[PDB]
């Protein structure tokens, strides 16, 4: 979405605000999506001030006396067509108007165009008549609009698309559609009237994933344009709505409140729920910026620029206790009519632009150049950091993020004021019966314990899901967690943990609406934070989680009665229920069962709710069955506000006072651990795992976390589910209380009934004989090794195995049902045809040894299938084809492969665009068939990439352009996609760089991925992927492969379904991988939906992996995953096995092919009307699943045609493309010419200069050209300015730049100024975006003017000066030098690991900013720093004519005084921080 408000001070209401408007609405363009159609918008917006002199025409025709502004007030409607229910329609809301004592002066028809709607839009469009309203008694501006927002929300029961009132007040009023951005005003008539004035306007330009537009969802609401996704939803609505029964306030009536009865619904969007709950606060006496900084505040904390306002740090603390945030990326924009304005986001995720004139002449906008003032009177240029808001008062004032917030700390204040004043060996057998299990403690709480962060591991999961194993498990593995992929971001929990919390409030939450004057560090709580609390505010009834056995049968009993007891003992005052499984002190054989911790808590979670009392309590479980870091956040998930886990605390105990242990920390583990470590290493441990859980998601806090319920169930069932866990989907449905009831019962016969030892051990982590199934075990790989090494006995051994299996994934519950004759393998095609759809999936470099790797590429190159190169860049080597092969199968272009033929290329098809961006450079981007933006991976979906130290040769640090020794992990999130439009715009650039190559992007299958594979369709890309949580990887925390991510017969099926629903169908090939290693696979994900098919670990198995699984640790025995020269020798494997093994695969699919009856793979994918459920397979946890998901999709028996795709989608006519039209095609072809131009820009104009970087590129690589392009341009520069520019190219902006400038720069020089007739403080004016240089691998950027955040995200070799920045300098930076010449938000080192930086930073506040993790403050103390430092700040002077720049300069002596210099200990011994 695009988003912006415009207005004005000091003249009265003009038509040109509206012009503008309309214009800004233009550039908002492509940051909004269309419908099927390709024409019908996806929503276009405006808020206005009631147009009061149009209005007037209508009173006049009437004979009829116009009342006062403050008295009018206008309902914009949406009504049905049809006649008859129109009136019905139109006497409903007359019904309502009149039942509060108003009167209807009558009806205005909207004057619209409907010939210029898009078929979809028009086909759908609602009527439009406004309704003119008045009070008798007479009301006025608050009291009147008041009342009508009474009467709108009652109207607002009957809501239909039909039927909508888009706006009701006297003071505002919306005029809004299905239309494309300029089509607005084309449509709405009014809008093009010289009659239509106004002193504001919101607008709002959105972006859907679907592809049927409603009218309603249009989207400047009732009070403000949103912009962004709310990651926490259904927590917010679920406490929201619980506070419906007790609303009260100031004279507002108890049928008055029963009015607004429902003012949340989890059936409506995030924003149509927002602007409600918004309203809400409002209406009940609050300025719309105040009740933004309750429901969205910043985050407060360790901000040194709120020193000298604790007031409004206290009226944080204050309603932290009082109201969760909504979290999520969000730029609000929102007007009361008296007062307008906007803030984001805690974190600042989408953009934000503001300008001012001499006469206060407001502008802000998601985008820079939009409105287009005359720069020679621009007073300030400034945008939004995170948390910021900034306003307008119709007293003609503007209002920065400070007084602002003050304003609503001087009032209803008591802030600080109201703050103030507010020993046996049982423990081995307990453990069995809790569930514990050898593994779970030695394999992951001894970890935490020592080190104190939970356990790494390697591959992918192997075994099978809880509802399919044979052994027992835990509820808790039951619910896999769901992480942020392209509607909204991860956040990085280490480099921007500043920004989170782990706070929980024990007190009852009030009335929101009443400030009264009338608190847990963490989540963990220890026996003594329990003792203290059992003290606390109020008294505590322990629910037995307990129950005795027969008689008194069942756990769905002792569930029923533990909701009475607990709905009974709420009512009775206790204002904190522990749960405990522990109730006057022990645990027994008698006390024979428990209710497990996530299935109580979410019982009396939800029975609360459905009691009308949760606002009443807050629960503490105190329980011994949760250790695991997904375990506490299942329980805060699901209800609990805190947990004490008393028996893993005790599992520690017990550890550490061992004598193994004890003895061992003599020498060998680490005895630096006292127990009180050990403990204080396990909870900190725990908490890094809530903290790194939480940012999977995208969320800062576990208030926010706590209602929402992040989870999407496998395996629970219909009825399980509504009792325990509310609104949680399992499209799967099996367990009954029964049946987990009957699971516990599994492990607790095996502390009691019989014997105690040593707790038993499934092969849950690491393959066993006794234990869990694996696919991949040591042995099926060594058969298949040795069968395709050969060219037989193995496969009966490799196929037995996998026979052998139980039921491991959802696919085995499946099996064939043909609707045609078998036939003959001759009339199959052929095993060549096949293979071209396969894919060996993208495992980087680093991951794997160059041996390996190459090998991989080689093999799928000569069947012209495609491999992919991971994260980790290309040796440009690579690119080339080899000729030197020679007899013995050995050539000196890579020495270290084997069985090289002549034809052979080692270059990879696929190359993959990663968060750090690592081996990103032109040509990379132009060797590529195809091009991969990974939003995420199986293993671990929420995090990002991770490369050990030990791992980082110099080779790899030379190819990832980073340092020797130094641990690689990548940000989360592409600094890049902040969201749907964001992603739209990388495709772009991708496509901007190199039209020919196709698109793809790579989601992780969960719930919800139909809807954003909609919106990827919708954003231009050639290729999605679905993968599963199977998926491998090279180092991942063992929580995260056990616990994100869902299958991929979920994932393919639903984004193949949603897709075809949508109509986007044919817009995308779609690849499936995870866990694929047979014909078999390959035909099931075919039938499902999928066209590719990619494999990882296989393909490596192929090529000598066993299953040692040590990857991270730089050990392959076997050369596969390790830079180790000694292991990397042993390294057998040759191209010629990986290619045997596909044409297995294949051979096997042709068979398939055979027994179902169709000739080519073509024929059969989406017949899922090909699959049955099996006749043979019984569970031993439940009767059966569902399996409608995986059964019932579009039929595909004869519309086939979605099956043809274009070639490659194009970018649309370029402004480059007439760059490289005229006399350029010399400068370059001759390889040395000059060339200067000159255009002018408007902000549709995107990535610029990036096709021209391409087209040189592709001719000379990075560095073959000595050319002299110059091009200067003038205006507001688009998205990825100057992205990936070359040597030899120059680049002038006089203006200003949006978001991104010099993305990915290689080479060359970006030049960006004001425009001469600024009359303003360049120094103390914005001129760039968020995310500049992101990924910079060379070049230089000079810019007189502050940056926005994550300054040179991820620099690896780039320079630059610039005069300011936002938060998040030099984020991941890792080479170049960096030089910034004024104030820069906090966080200003985050994992900065190689480069120099120098700030200058005079208020002298610098070291309270800076992140302290790694990098050092000095003070130019060597002298070649001073002439690193001046050289710069004098180039930047050379090529700019910097004020500030000529200051230091010519005061060289002064300046550089106290002027802080930031050295990564790394640079620690260089020429430039030491002597
Ligand atoms: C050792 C290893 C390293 C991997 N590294 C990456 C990575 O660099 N980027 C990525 O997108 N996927 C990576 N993957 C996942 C593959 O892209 C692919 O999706 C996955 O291997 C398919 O699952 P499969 O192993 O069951 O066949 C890696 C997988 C493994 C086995
Ligand atoms: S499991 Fe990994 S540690 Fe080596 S054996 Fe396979 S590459």
């Amino acid at each position: 979405c695009g988003v912006g408000f415009i207005a004005n001070l000091r003249g009265k209401p003009d038509h040109t605000l509206v012009e503008q408007a309309l214009k800004a609405l233009g550039c908002m363009e492509h940051r909004g999506g269309c419908s099927a159609d390709n024409d019908s918008g996806d929503g276009a917006g405006v808020m206005t001030a009631i147009p009061r002199e149009l209005l007037a025409q209508w009173f006049n025709t009437r004979n009829l006396p116009m009342p006062d502004g403050d008295r009018l007030g206008v309902g914009m409607v949406f009504l049905p067509q049809e006649p008859s229910a129109r009136e019905v329609a139109r006497a409903y809301v007359e019904e309502v108007v009149r039942l509060e004592k108003l009167t209807v002066l009558g009806w205005r028809e909207v004057p619209v165009n409907s010939d210029v709607l898009g078929i979809q839009a028009k086909n759908n469009q609602p009527h439009i008549e406004q309704i003119l309203v008045t009070c008798p008694e007479g009301c006025a501006g608050d009291e009147l609009d008041r009342r009508l927002y009474i009467a709108r929300s009652i109207i607002g029961k009957k809501l239909a698309e039909d039927f909508y009132v888009c706006s009701f007040s006297c003071r505002t009023i919306v005029y809004k559609g299905m239309v494309r951005s300029i089509i607005l005003g084309e449509f709405y008539l009014d809008l093009k009237n010289p009659g239509y004035t106004s002193n504001f306007a919101v607008y709002h330009r959105r972006f859907s994933t679907n592809t049927m537009p409603k009218w309603p969802l249009a989207q400047p609401m009732r009070l403000l344009g949103h912009n962004g996704e709310i990651n926490t939803l259904l927590g917010n609505i679920n406490w929201m709505a619980a506070r419906e029964k007790e609303l009260e306030v100031s004279g507002w009536t108890k049928a008055e409140l029963e009015a607004l009865t429902p003012i949340v619904n989890q059936a409506n969007s995030d924003s149509y729920n927002l602007d409600s709950a918004l309203e809400l606060l409002v209406r009940t006496g609050r300025s719309p910026l105040e009740a933004a900084m309750i429901l969205v505040p910043e985050a407060y904390k360790n901000q040194p620029a709120l020193k000298d306002y604790p007031e409004i740090s206290d009226f944080h603390d204050y309603y932290s206790g009082l109201q969760e945030p909504w979290d999520g990326p969000a730029l609000l924009v929102f007007s009361d009519g008296k007062i307008v304005g906007a803030g984001l986001d805690r974190n600042g995720l989408r953009p934000a632009r503001y300008c001012i004139t001499k006469d206060d002449y407001i502008v802000l906008g998601s985008e820079a150049g939009v409105v287009d003032l005359p720069e020679v009177d621009i007073v300030e240029k400034g945008r939004l950091a995170p948390g910021q808001m900034i306003a307008v008062d119709l007293a003609e004032q503007k209002i920065l993020k400070n007084y602002q917030i003050k304003q609503q700390a001087a009032q209803k204040y008591p802030y600080g004021e109201w703050i103030k004043i507010q020993d046996a060996q049982t423990v081995l057998q307990q453990q069995a019966a809790f569930g514990y299990t050898a593994e779970d403690v030695e394999m992951v709480v001894v970890p935490m314990a020592s080190q104190g962060k939970e356990p790494t591991f390697c591959m992918g999961d192997d075994t099978p899901l809880a509802v399919l194993s044979h052994k027992p498990r835990l509820l808790y593995d039951y619910f896999k967690q769901r992480f942020a992929q392209v509607t909204n971001p991860p956040i990085d929990p280490l480099r921007e943990n500043l920004v989170m919390s782990l706070a929980m409030f024990l007190g009852k939450r009030g009335n929101l609406l009443e400030p009264k004057a009338e608190k847990l560090r963490s989540p963990l709580v220890n026996e003594v934070e329990l003792q203290a609390i059992k003290t606390g505010q109020l008294q505590v009834a322990e629910v037995s989680t307990l129950y005795d056995l027969d008689g008194v049968n069942s756990l769905e009993d002792a569930l029923t009665n533990l909701v009475k007891t607990a709905i009974a003992t709420v009512q009775a005052g206790a204002e904190i229920l522990v749960l405990t499984d522990r109730p006057n002190g022990a645990i027994l054989t008698e006390n024979q069962s428990f209710i497990p911790p996530l299935l109580a808590v979410g019982a009396v979670h939800h029975h609360l709710i459905r009691a009308g009392l949760r606002l009443k309590a807050s629960l503490i479980v105190d329980t011994a069955q949760c250790w695991s870091t997904h375990h506490f956040a299942c329980l805060v998930g699901y209800g609990a506000s805190a947990i004490c886990p008393y028996l893993a605390l005790e599992s520690v105990r017990q550890w550490w006072l061992d004598e193994k242990t004890q003895k061992l920390m003599e020498n060998g583990r680490l005895d630096r651990i006292d127990l009180p470590t050990a403990l204080k290493n396990y909870r900190q441990s725990v908490e890094a795992g809530l903290f790194k859980i939480l940012s999977k998601m995208g969320i800062s806090l576990l208030a926010s976390y706590h209602g929402a319920q992040i989870f999407e169930a496998i395996g629970l069932g219909a009825e399980l589910v509504e009792y325990a866990f509310a609104g949680t989907t399992s499209r799967v449905g099996g367990l009954t209380i029964a049946d987990v009831a009957g699971e516990v019962m599994v492990f607790h016969g095996m502390a009691f009934p019989e014997m105690a030892k040593k707790l038993e051990n499934f092969g849950f982590v690491n393959y066993r004989p006794g234990g869990e199934y694996h696919m991949n075990s040591p042995e099926m790989s060594k058969s298949l090794h040795k069968a395709v090494a050969a060219y037989y006995d193995h496969y009966e051994l490799y196929r037995q195995y996998l026979k052998d299996r139980p039921v491991t994934a959802l696919r085995d519950l499946l099996d064939f049902n043909a609707d045609q004759p078998a036939i003959s393998l001759e009339e199959v095609e052929s095993v060549e045809s096949i293979v071209k759809r396969f894919c060996t999936g993208g495992m980087s470099l680093g991951a794997l040894s160059r041996e390996a790797h190459e090998t991989l590429a080689i093999a799928m190159n000569r069947l012209g299938a495609k491999s992919n190169s991971g994260e980790g860049g290309e040796d440009v080597v690579r690119y080339l084809t080899l000729d030197d092969v020679d007899s013995e199968g050995n050539s000196p272009t890579l020495p270290h492969l084997h069985g090289l033929q002549n034809g052979d290329t080692a270059n990879s098809a696929i190359k993959q665009i990663a968060s750090g961006r690592f081996g990103v450079t032109p040509e990379y981007l132009m060797s590529g068939k195809q091009l991969e933006i990974k939003m995420a991976q199986g293993a671990k979906p929420g995090e990002g990439g991770q490369l050990p130290g030990k791992k980082v040769s110099e080779y790899i640090a030379m190819l990832r352009r980073s340092k020797p020794g130094v641990t690689l992990i990548s940000p989360p999130p592409h600094h890049d996609i902040y969201s749907i439009e964001d992603l739209a715009q990388l495709i772009y650039d991708l496509h901007q760089i190199n039209p020919e190559a196709q698109v793809s992007v790579k989601l992780v299958a969960e719930i919800g991925i139909g809807t954003i594979a909609a919106g990827v369709a919708k954003a231009n890309a050639d290729i999605i992927q679905i993968s599963g949580h199977d998926g491998g990887t090279g180092a991942s925390p063992l929580s995260s492969i056990k616990h994100a991510g869902s299958p991929w017969e979920l994932g393919v099926t639903e984004v193949h379904r949603v897709l075809m629903e949508n109509q986007l169908r044919d817009r995308v090939l779609l690849r499936a991988d995870g866990g694929l290693k047979t014909g078999w696979d390959v035909v099931m994900a075919a039938l499902m939906g999928a066209e590719e098919y990619g494999f990882g670990s296989i393909a490596m198995i192929a090529e000598g992996c066993i299953m040692a699984r040590v990857c991270h640790t730089n050990n392959c025995p076997v050369g596969v995953a390790t830079q180790q020269e000694r292991l990397r020798q042993r390294f057998k494997g040759v191209p010629g096995q990986v290619v045997n093994f596909f044409y297995f695969i294949a051979e096997e699919v042709r068979s398939l092919l055979a027994h179902l009856g169709y000739r080519s793979l073509d024929d059969i994918i989406g017949r899922t009307d090909l699959l049955k459920v099996r006749s043979d397979v019984q569970l031993s946890k439940t009767q059966n699943l569902t399996l409608d998901c995986l059964l019932n999709l579009p039929d595909t028996k004869q519309n086939r045609q979605w099956l043809n795709h274009e070639p490659v989608h194009s970018n649309g006519p370029v402004l480059d493309d007439d760059i490289l039209a005229d006399p350029d095609i010399q400068e370059a072809i001759n390889h040395q010419t000059t060339a200067t131009k000159t255009y002018r820009l408007v902000n549709t104009d995107r990535t610029v200069g990036t096709r021209l970087s391409g087209a040189i590129a592709k001719k000379y690589g990075n560095n073959g050209f000595e050319g002299n392009i110059t091009l200067n341009f003038q205006g507001a520069a688009g998205q990825s300015f100057g992205a990936f520019n070359l040597d030899g190219m120059t680049l002038h902006l006089q203006g200003e730049a949006n978001d991104y400038v010099g993305k990915g720069m290689n080479g060359g020089e970006i030049v960006i100024v004001p425009h001469p007739q600024a009359s303003f403080a360049p120094e103390d004016n914005v001129i760039i975006g968020n995310t500049c240089l992101y990924g910079a691998t060379g070049g230089n950027l000079y810019a007189n003017g502050r940056a926005g955040e994550r300054f040179a995200v991820r620099n690896s070799v780039g320079k630059a000066v610039i005069e300011g920045a936002g938060d998040h300098c030099c984020e991941y930076m890792t080479g170049g030098v960096i030089v910034v010449l004024g104030p820069v938000g906090r966080n200003v080192g985050a994992g900065m690991t190689g480069g120099l930086a120098y700030f200058l930073d005079e208020v002298g506040d610098l070291p309270e900013k800076i992140n302290p993790e790694i990098i050092t403050l000095q003070r130019i103390t060597a002298s070649k720093g001073e002439e690193q430092l001046k050289s710069l700040i004098t180039a930047h002077v050379e090529h700019t004519g910097s004020p500030k720049g000529k200051a230091i300069l010519a005061n060289w002596s002064d300046y550089l005084g106290k002027f802080w210099q930031a050295v990564p200990p790394s640079e620690k011994d260089s020429p430039e921080a030491n002597n």
